[PDB]
């Protein structure tokens, strides 16, 4: 812990408790004075101090008896999934029930059921088929006791027994009842004035094929259509409606819809029973991609040999798979189709009697709406990469062409306007056929321009990854491998194919060479055999918390969103795994924040040593004002529509009762690590199972290279955030009230590195008067513009010395936050923040690595990434790994995919990934760039150096002229000369002036420069800045320099004259180095806190 106070953080009497105590999971001093209690429960009750503690009690008890139960009837202990339902149903909630395939729901629902009526509770069980209530009705009546009323409906009921279930159902107080839906929808009016503590939904497709079925079981659990009309006028608007807090249902559990969930009914789910019916959206996937350079029948035989069983292949059209489908017939292979005998085939197929299947990507993937087999289906063959192609004409042109063609040439800037129109409005400003196509292959990179018979095929994976998916899911707890094979020969398809595999799936495709058949196939049938055993499960249930919504976002892209329950002020998403269930959620930002309250602005002193006090942040959501004090409105519009941190956390702790583990993803800073204490210290007496990974990518690498590298919280990371905020507070809220005191205005001071940074900007511009040095350029003849000092008049440059030689250039090292910022900003007419903003989201969507990063290192998998990239463009001779650093937290911002902007821009127009602005696409452009001429080779150039006199004056200038090898150039320009010669060059023009020696600052430039002292941090440097040009101390001008204005030349020379200890660089760049010592355990939290207290408290009397 850090021996600080959080002020809602007490299990039980939900109040103020300390870190220390939280952490090992107690409640306050006040609720249970003693050091080590033996039992919590036990001594609240001695204590008569027992409140909220008792709710989770009376939960762990009660679930713990389910388990046990459940451990007893039936065979052995419960799954991971039934493990998450079950915690669920004790807290008498409603969810679907996501899960792959039937990992035993049917089972649930009756132990469910079985446990329910144990206590007295009534239950109904519903199936679609009639069937499935005989079986389900089976099963139940021998493991239930007598005490158990079971009754049952369908099609085949009796004569009397019709009539029983009625008059039963009526009066006699039944246990559970097993019906049909037809049963639902045929006696709505029935059922609905009845009250039932669970039902139990097995198929909701069937359920929700009428709208009256949704009001029905609606009503099965005591909701009047009061409610639900208001509720579905709320969600006729567009937006969402409330529970009168004043509700208790029952617990309705359904699986998971089929069908797309149609319709406007199920949303009235989402406000009366808190439970999105989502679809069953899997992404768990083990497939391996070989790709064979040749369309030979013969490769095919061959493979097919290997193969053997249960294959799938893919043709263009009908015709090459009517054609394939014969020469196969020919050869002896037991073989089926899907355009002609398709039924016949496809379940001679399912049962074996058939070995390969061929089908067409238009035929079979709308015509196996039946099954779709996955324990048969093995390996999947591509005949040719499944793709959309259009024509290159001026006619038969589609949008998106002519729109990046003329967009970028001249007709367009950014519009929209009719597809035939557009062709009728570049039908006058074209030149030709030829240079059209021209354009087409000149611009659009990533895809294919076949201008042979002028067609653009652009490769759809979107089909590829569902048809080679059909090979792989999860089968009785295992995820089975699959073989997915391509044969193409163009070069340019497969590449596309492969970038855009990359892109969304994360999946490479190996050559033929890198493919062992024989191993691979083995991998296949052992997984199959190993599924068709008697299973064992392992599945946990995981919960996962990140700090902003965008990575949430971007994790469910790939973790896939299956069902969003909406908790409070977040809204946590589930996705299935191999591994088990898994949870995730975005807290929105910082959880607590430093009172200003009490003792030293919020920093208590007790024993001698500071203790930091919290309080949740609230946000209005109105004006944006943050605060920490309990307030009702917002303490400046006075509105009472805020976001409180405190309901995000009692959420968090509601969620961590159904989480067997639980994992905090905030970013790998020190801020981070603070918020995932902030966390881990509030849920820690709820959930025992707390730790922390690190993510540097957003993608399954980066999420499973982290999840390797799970760990607990780090204390001195945290003792380090909680330094630098003291100091900030403190220090800026002395230094701001002795400016309240000379400027008026109230809030002034951020701390003391701006004022040193404000010193440098006001200072600089004295010292740039006065580096005023006379000068002159002269525009020479036959050559280039030449800069000799002032006062010259001769017209005349005459060549004395001129020399030659061969140099071996290597490129700058990979852009750090420092690098970043500087070069990006200043190669764009863009300020540091921005950048600083555009880094963030670019992580923040898994397109870069960690952006905030002081090291230059580059690992294996980045080199990686750049030798792939290469060997894909066809330079890879020019390939040089370089680690660039051994001493490094974290890598440099780097790409993580390797994909250029141009195919970004291509992927964004398509609609493939989208939500990135042109500035976006060129910073990713500009870190892409600089990581790869650093990961190229060394560029060999030839320069001269040429001595000139000037009117009475040698001068020397060395310049670049020839590029005598190529390297890292490639990506980043490498400017060239023309050559001086062994004669006189005279004079055009003559523009005098005198141009300073130290130049002015651009923000750029004072990123570099507080870089280059030791001052500020990679995540303060834009906030530095950016809070310079708020609080008007500075401007920039014509060509955009950083020039102070006459406040900020007031506060500094006020600030230097009076405080010039609490403002100069030594104490500023000694105190960063102390600090950064805290961060790594160096130097002692306690003593660097006295240490900037006894400096405060001699500033509080100046
Ligand atoms: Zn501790
Ligand atoms: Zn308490
Ligand atoms: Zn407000």
């Amino acid at each position: 812990a850090v021996n600080s106070k959080y002020h809602h953080s007490c299990i039980n009497c939900g109040g103020l408790n300390t870190d220390e105590r939280n952490e090992r999971g107690l409640p306050c001093e006040v609720c249970l004075p003693e050091d080590s209690p033996s039992d919590i429960y036990r001594a609240l009750l001695e204590r008569k101090t027992l409140k909220e503690y008792r709710f989770y009690h009376e939960f762990w008890n009660e679930y713990e008896d389910f388990r046990s139960f459940f451990k007893k009837k039936f065979g052995k202990d419960l799954t991971g999934y039934q493990r998450l339902w079950a915690k669920r149903i004790v807290q008498g909630k409603s969810f679907t029930m996501v899960a792959p395939t039937g990992v035993g729901k049917t089972t649930f629902g009756m132990m469910t059921a079985l446990w329910l009526a144990r206590k007295g509770k009534k239950s109904a069980l519903v199936f679609p088929t009639v069937t499935l209530v005989k079986q389900t009705l089976e099963r139940l009546q021998k493991l239930a006791d007598e005490k158990v009323k079971i009754f049952g409906f369908y099609s085949s009921m009796k004569k009397e027994e019709k009539e029983k279930f009625e008059k039963s159902f009526e009066e006699d107080d039944y246990h559970i009842l097993v019906f049909s839906t037809q049963f639902v929808s045929k006696n709505r009016e029935k059922l609905s004035q009845k009250r039932f503590d669970f039902v139990f939904v097995d198929d909701v497709d069937a359920v929700l094929k009428a709208s009256r079925n949704i009001d029905t079981l609606l009503m099965m659990v005591g909701i009047p259509e009061e409610i639900i009309r208001k509720a579905f006028s709320t969600i006729k608007q567009g937006k969402i409606y409330e529970r009168p807090k004043n509700l208790k249902p029952g617990i309705l559990v359904v699986s998971s819809a089929t069908a797309k969930p149609r319709g406007i009914r199920p949303l009235l789910f989402r406000d009366l029973l808190n439970f999105t019916v989502g679809r069953l959206v899997s992404v768990a996937r083990n497939i391996t991609h070989v790709r064979i350079s040749s369309r030979s029948k013969e490769k095919l035989v061959e493979l097919l040999e290997i193969f053997r069983d249960g294959i799938l292949i893919f043709a263009q059209t009908e015709e090459e798979g009517k054609e394939l489908y014969e020469y196969l017939k020919r050869f002896k292979f037991n073989v089926g189709e899907t355009w002609s005998e398709f039924e016949k085939n496809f379940e001679d197929f399912k049962v074996g009697k058939i070995n390969i299947l061929i089908g067409v990507q238009a035929y079979y993937g709308k015509l196996t709406r039946g099954v779709d087999l996955p324990e048969r289906i093995k390996y999947v063959i591509f005949w040719g990469t499944p793709s959309m192609r259009f024509s290159l004409e001026l006619d038969k042109a589609p949008r998106f062409v002519l729109a990046r063609v003329l967009k970028e040439m001249g007709l367009i800037k950014a519009q929209e306007n009719p597809d035939v129109e557009e062709l009728r409005k570049i039908a006058k400003e074209h030149l030709t056929q030829k240079e059209f196509v021209e354009k087409v292959k000149e611009m659009f990179r990533g895809v294919v321009v076949k201008d042979e018979d002028l067609e653009l095929i652009i490769p759809d994976v979107y089909t590829y990854i569902q048809a080679s998916g059909r090979s792989s899911r999860i089968l009785n707890g295992v995820l089975v491998k699959g073989v997915s094979v391509i044969f193409e020969e163009d070069e340019e398809i497969f590449e596309s194919l492969k970038t855009r595999l990359l892109l969304i799936a994360e999946e490479e495709i190996i050559e033929e060479a890198e493919a062992n058949w024989k191993e691979l196939v083995h991998e296949v049938e052992e997984s199959r055999r190993r599924s068709e055993r008697e299973l064992t499960d392992t599945s946990r249930s995981l919960l996962i918390i990140v700090e902003s919504p965008t990575k949430a976002e971007t994790l469910s892209r790939f973790l896939g969103r299956a069902s969003s329950r909406k908790e409070r002020n977040i809204i946590v998403h589930e996705a299935v795994t191999g591994e088990g269930v898994i949870l995730f959620t975005a807290t929105r930002g910082h959880v607590y924040d430093l009172v200003t309250k009490g003792g030293i602005h919020g920093v208590e002193e007790e024993n001698g040593k500071f203790v930091p006090v919290y309080n949740s942040l609230k946000r209005c959501r109105d004006c944006g004002y943050q605060f920490t004090e309990d307030r009702d409105e917002c303490p400046v519009c006075s509105s009472k529509n805020i976001d409180d941190k405190t309901e995000t956390l009692r959420a968090l702790r509601e969620i961590s009762l159904e989480a067997d583990e639980i994992l905090v993803a905030t970013d790998p800073d020190v801020e981070g690590e603070k918020i995932s204490w902030d966390v881990t210290q509030y849920l820690l007496p709820s959930t025992r199972s707390l730790r922390r990974i690190e993510m540097h990518e957003i993608t399954r690498y980066g999420f499973k290279k982290a999840r390797e590298s799970v760990r607990f919280v780090d204390f001195n990371l945290v003792k380090a955030q909680i330094v630098r905020r003291v100091q900030d507070r403190w220090i800026g809220f002395e230094l701001s009230g002795k400016l309240q005191k000379r400027f008026g205005r109230s809030n002034l001071s951020a701390g003391r590195v701006q004022s040193t940074v404000l010193g440098w900007i006001v200072e600089r511009e004295e010292e740039y008067k006065k580096s005023e040095k006379d000068f002159t350029l002269l525009v020479l003849e036959n050559g280039v513009n030449l800069e000799v000092e002032g006062k010259i008049a001769d017209d005349v440059v005459t060549v004395v010395e001129l020399q030659e030689a061969e140099e071996e250039k290597n490129p700058l090292p990979p852009y750090t936050t420092s690098s970043a910022l500087s070069e990006i900003s200043q190669k764009l007419r863009l300020g540091v923040q921005e950048v600083m903003d555009i880094l963030q989201d670019l992580f923040e969507k898994g397109f870069i690595t960690y952006h905030r990063t002081d090291s230059t290192r580059i690992s294996l998998e980045g080199q990686n990434v750049a030798r792939t990239y290469l060997r894909k463009i066809g330079k890879e001779d020019i390939f040089m790994g370089r680690s660039w650093s051994t001493e490094g937290a974290h890598e440099a911002i780097r790409p993580v995919k390797p994909i250029d902007a141009r195919e970004l821009e291509e992927m964004i127009e398509e609609g493939l990934i989208a939500d990135l602005t042109k500035k976006h696409l060129r910073v990713y452009e500009l870190i892409f760039n600089r990581f790869l001429a650093s990961q190229s080779a060394a560029v060999k150039v030839k320069k001269q150096i040429v001595t000139v006199d000037v009117d009475g004056k040698r001068m020397g200038i060395e310049q670049i002229v020839e590029i005598l090898r190529d390297g890292w150039n490639l990506f980043v320009p490498l400017t060239v000369s023309p050559r001086f010669e062994h004669r006189t060059y005279k004079i055009k023009e003559k523009k005098f002036y005198k141009k300073h020696t130290v130049p002015l600052f651009t923000q750029a430039s004072i990123v570099e420069e507080m870089k280059k002292r030791g001052i500020g941090r990679p995540s303060t440097y834009a906030k530095i800045v950016e809070v310079l040009f708020r609080r008007g101390y500075v401007y920039e001008d014509k060509y955009k320099r950083v020039r102070p204005t006459r406040f900020g030349v007031m506060v500094y020379s006020y600030l230097k004259e009076r405080y010039e200890k609490y403002v100069t660089e030594e104490t500023t760049r000694r105190l960063e180095e102390i600090m950064d010592k805290v961060e790594r355990g160096e130097e002692d939290y306690q003593a660097t806190l006295r240490l900037l207290y006894e400096e405060i408290k001699s500033l509080m009397e100046e």
